[PDB]
Order: structure tokens, then sequence, then C-alpha cells
DNA sequence: TTTTTTTTTTTTTTTG
């Protein structure tokens, strides 16, 4: 499953060899016309995703002060 | 501001060249003993961060439907 | 690894 957050950026959910991964990644279009994952991105495990969500408020507060 | 979400992972909020960035990244330690941002990561603008939050419910649903 | 939005390539090819 893919969820768009930018023109060429998505959050994807997948089971990778038995591990749940939540990837936040940029994608590109290659010379052959194929959509490919980019070097910019990161794949979060369950606990990392859980902690990201738990601190959304603190993250937004930080953004706001900027 | 940095918000830890994993052993070597954080969501950092900073201003870069007058731009607010929400970076989800893995860090590492170099040969001189300095902690540095790593290659695995992605810097989101406030807009992308907003779209990520809006789809958390859908993301978690996809995790369950795996 | 050496971050770093947006980019029109900038030149990648996911996976704790």
């Amino acid at each position: 499953a893919m969820f768009q957050i930018g023109k060429m950026r998505y959050v994807s959910v997948r089971d990778f060899k038995g591990k749940v991964l939540i990837d936040i990644r940029e994608y590109w279009m290659d010379p052959e016309g194929e959509m490919k994952p980019g070097r910019k991105g990161i794949s979060l495990n369950p606990e990392q995703w859980s902690q990201l969500k738990e601190q959304i408020s603190d993250i937004d507060d930080a953004v706001r002060k900027l």
C-alpha cells in the first residue's frame, strides 16, 4: 500500500521477509520509463513508527517555534 | 530540536537556509568520534509532514491488512 | 553515510 505525501514522495506499508516496514521515501523515473525507489528515504520498524507518532505534538511545537 | 525514535534514529526539526525541515534520519559515528547524519533518511517540508500525519489512520490500517 | 524542502535531473535503484 502506498500513500502519497508529495509529488514523488510516499509512505508505504509492506511486509519485508516477515518484518513490517513503514517507508517514507522519494521515487524517481529511470531511463527505461520505470518508477524506482530513490536514495532519499527511510524504512521504519514498528517501534520507530510508534515513537514518531507519539512525538508528533512535540515535533509540531518545534516547527511552530521556528 | 531532535526527537529520538530509535537506537540511532531521530526526527529533527531545524531551519535550513530559511526553510523548515522535518528530517527523519539515521545517524552514525565517524572515525574521529563525531556523531553525524547518515545516508538513510529524508527531509520533509511542512507540507509533506502535514500529508503524512493526515494519512496515519490509513497507514496503520494497511499494516493490519498485511 | 558526511542530511539538508522546492528543482527543470540533482543523476538515486527501499528493506531495524
